[PDB]
């Protein structure tokens, strides 16, 4: 299942859709990619089959 | 179980009740947690639930 989403991941019993510094918090971050982390952060060639 | 050990262990054949140095260790050593270390080596804080 691919799955999409943008609005904002609530946590807490109030409606939440685009309100920001409160609880809720986003669902989605940036990667890092910089030769300074060995395995921690560090792209790989993955490609699964199926 | 729960052990708190502050005698020093013998691993030869001499009875290490209050002497270590020769053939003795002290049981307790402290965790080297450095920030320039890699990502293996961070403090991870873990708690149990039974």
């Amino acid at each position: 299942e691919r799955d999409i989403s943008t609005e904002i991941y609530q946590a807490g019993n109030k409606p939440c859709n685009g309100v920001a510094g409160v609880n809720c918090y986003f669902p989605l971050q940036s990667y890092g990619f910089r030769p300074t982390y060995g395995v921690g952060h560090q792209p790989y060639r993955v490609v699964v089959l199926s």
